[PDB]
């Protein structure tokens, strides 16, 4: 009967963002161990000491609740170590079980938390300052999550080329084709037709070296999944009366700090005033989360991604990384006296007319 | 010595947003006299309010005080008429020269208060909250001082095809060719070499109408002159070891709603972290303002101006602007207490570690 003191002790610590390098740099589990006890606390922490100050409104929905009670649950699973000493070939791996079932234990977090989403929407309505505080919320919520099962992931996977879930030497334009590849065959069963792929590489200082970098290549890949999927449903119907169905192109650049990929479509475009919506979670919700979360993927390292589309011709989206891992630092979301208060919108009449 | 006076009176008063088509269908100059007489010292009070109310730092410089001073002079230059009656064909005319004079006496407000920048980035540094509010207020000021111009242009021209600056049978490939023409004959003067210009037309609905739409011409030329200045640059600089020059290409397409102008160029691209500080007035000051405020003269009529490059490439810099005549309603910056509270930022450790 302790929970609410465990948060308010670790929810004083900010988590320590880690850079794609020292990930790399990585080698004594118990290093790790003692490590992450401190750290997944602060982060679990943090997120939880957040969701406890929003509407009571959301907090009394299943969902959230629900969901809160997961956090609480891991919170207390990882206490158990604080005082445990490593060196006992044992103690760190009853570690390494504990989050690879923290892990699972919060597998479907994202359809739980969309569930009070809906919830919300029916129960209060949709409207401007509902849709900004849940996608200021959900947006460092998820983040935070990411960042936490980076973690997990990394030092399950270590103690069990790669390091952990990093790839060192990550061809994009491979993870690219096995994205294509995927959606292709779903494409393919669903509407029994599907645009191809052209693929093409700039790389600026070195003309024809192929493009590597240090990065995450499931994250990547969920990302380029993502928008591989919506740019063939959209080249796919807009198309249904044409025969010629235009090719989705794939433009992968490395400049000097940023390596980016742009995926243009021919989808017949959307209109500037819904691709503002497409990011939305509230908005996105019926009666998927793909491209906002996507997107959280990309900024978790220091990128980000962008959509530009043409009504009437299509969409350009665009996957900005950082090309060195020197620059990819974790982009984490803390609690302060400056989160605090982008909650206390209280909007009504703007200051345009 | 009564300034104070007029302002809180006409700043209760809220402008009036109109359309492109309420400003097409325009037819008694009497009847645009009375209406001036009341809009325009509405719109002067709203920006000389909120102005009024921005630190005393800012407040005492010369360069905003000498505006301010010219507003004032402005609104007291139109009181005069408030008492006049119509029907007096010269009591009217007193109007057009009394508009025509105050127009030019605002002719340098730009320059004049990007000084005032400048003077503020030495005397109390360039920091994010300072960029912050500069670029809160600097966009809502110069969006007013358009609305405002753009009255005035309607009204002089329209009283001395076109109805004032409006062309209901606007061209836009044909403001591209000469923006472009205008752009190339100044890269030719500076570098001795210029790209090329290859345009495309995607009129959805109608396969190979000319896209015509109703638009101020002289403002799209504006935005366009500015892009390609901007892409010729760069283009021109990232080659000067090449002999090949890739050439600008536009594609203009109309849609349902969105009638969008893409251009793109090879000139190099820029890394994503310095285009978020493209259209930053403080940011772009030195030891000029074509973009935001190119930005700004999109979003007067609910379009918008976008950035994106691949660095090591090249990049697309697109201008979107509302297809129907009934959805180019002005956008005008209003005084409340909702933009009151845009001024209190009091940042210091942020939400994010
Ligand atoms: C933060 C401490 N670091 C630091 C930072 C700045 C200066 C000096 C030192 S560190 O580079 O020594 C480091 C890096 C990665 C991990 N851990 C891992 O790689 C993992 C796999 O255990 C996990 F999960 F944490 F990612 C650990 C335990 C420590
Ligand atoms: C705002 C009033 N309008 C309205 C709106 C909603 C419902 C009913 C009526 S209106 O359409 O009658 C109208 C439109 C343009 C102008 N003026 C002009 O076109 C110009 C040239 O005088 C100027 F400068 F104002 F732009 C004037 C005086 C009035």
């Amino acid at each position: 009967g302790s929970a609410p003191k465990y948060i308010e002790h670790f929810s004083k610590f900010s988590p320590s963002p880690l850079s794609m390098k020292q990930f790399l740099d990585f080698a004594c589990e118990k290093t790790s161990f003692t490590f992450l006890r401190q750290e997944l606390p602060v982060r679990l922490a943090n997120i939880m000491k957040e969701i406890n100050l929003l509407p009571d409104r959301v907090l009394s929905t299943p969902s959230v609740q629900l969901v809160q009670s997961w956090y609480v649950q891991s919170l207390l699973d990882i206490m158990e170590f604080l005082d445990k000493d490593p060196e006992d070939h044992r103690t760190l791996s009853q570690f390494t079980d504990a989050l690879v079932t923290i892990r699972n234990r919060h597998n479907d977090v994202v359809p739980t938390m969309a569930q009070g989403v809906l919830e919300y929407k029916d129960t209060y309505g949709d409207d401007p300052v509902s849709n900004q505080n849940i996608q200021y919320f959900l947006d460092r919520f998820y983040l935070s999550r990411i960042s936490i099962r980076m973690l997990i992931n990394q030092h399950t996977l270590i103690f069990d080329k790669h390091i952990g879930s990093i790839d060192p030497n990550c061809n994009v334009s491979e993870v690219v084709k096995d994205a294509y590849d995927m959606a292709k065959l779903l494409c393919d069963k669903y509407y029994m037709a599907s645009p191809d792929l052209e693929i093409q590489e700039i790389n600026a200082a070195n003309s024809k070296q192929p493009i590597h970098m240090v990065y995450v290549p499931s994250h990547l890949y969920h990302m380029l999944f993502e928008l591989f999927k919506n740019a063939m449903r959209a080249t796919v119907e807009s198309h249904e009366s044409s025969l010629i169905l235009p090719p989705i192109k794939v433009m992968v650049a490395l400049g000097e700090e940023d390596l980016s990929i742009k995926m243009s479509d021919r989808g017949g475009g959307v209109p500037l005033r819904k691709i503002e919506r497409l990011f939305s979670y509230m908005y996105s919700t019926a009666p998927g989360y793909g491209l906002p979360i996507s997107r959280l993927y990309a900024k978790y390292f220091q990128g980000d991604l962008q959509l530009f589309s043409m009504e009437g011709f299509g969409t350009d989206a665009v996957i900005y990384l950082k090309a060195l891992s020197t620059d990819s630092v974790e982009r984490l979301p803390v609690y302060n006296k400056s989160a605090w208060r982008h909650y206390q919108t209280i909007q009504e009449a703007g200051d345009w007319c």
